[PDB]
């Protein structure tokens, strides 16, 4: 679809069989997730952003269905301040900016 | 124009008289740039992200320039470590997301 700005561009995802609320992120290299159970292996790992470093648990390989469109890449969760789809995923699922 | 997003979706804008390269960042409310001596009155802000909060100048009314695109509005000014372009700004020039 053509997805607006006027909004926050947030959508459904599906991960680990569950359904949250995610915020589409061109300025994001990879997907941040809030605090959740996720199964799977996964090792510390550290990203900053616009206030500075945070720690995240790295899932690779993570399944993951944006308004119904699948991906599989990594994912990390950690202490963000929204859930964030970022250029790893937004890639998978075709996305691009225009104007 | 298109821009895919295998790499960060970054374009010349002219503020100020300048000419400086930032990121377009749906995932941005606001637009928020580099530390720069801007004429006329401004608003201290605080705005935060992954790792935190920063302390930035607040200028309404601002002429911005993207890609030949011509777009008015607030930018905000501080020690942000990448130039992004934000949503309130992103709107004016008819940029859409799009898979
Ligand atoms: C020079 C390198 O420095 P650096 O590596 C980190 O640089 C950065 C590079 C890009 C960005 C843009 C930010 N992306 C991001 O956080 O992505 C991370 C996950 O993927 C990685 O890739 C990029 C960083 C990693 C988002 O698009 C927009 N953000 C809001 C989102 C909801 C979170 S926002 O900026 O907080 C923000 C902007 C305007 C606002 C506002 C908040 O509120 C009101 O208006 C920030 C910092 O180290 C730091 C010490």
């Amino acid at each position: 679809p053509q997805i607006t700005l006027w909004k926050r561009p947030l959508v459904t995802i599906k991960i680990g069989g569950q359904l949250k609320e995610a915020l589409l992120d061109t300025g994001a290299d990879d997907t941040v997730l809030e605090e959740m159970n996720l199964p799977g292996r996964w090792k510390p790992k550290m990203i900053g952003g616009i206030g500075g470093f945070i720690k995240v648990r790295q899932y690779d390989q993570i399944l993951i269905e944006i308004c119904g469109h699948k991906a599989i890449g990594t994912v990390l969760v950690g202490p963000t301040p929204v859930n964030v789809i970022g250029r790893n995923l937004l890639t998978q699922i075709g996305c691009t900016l225009n104007f």
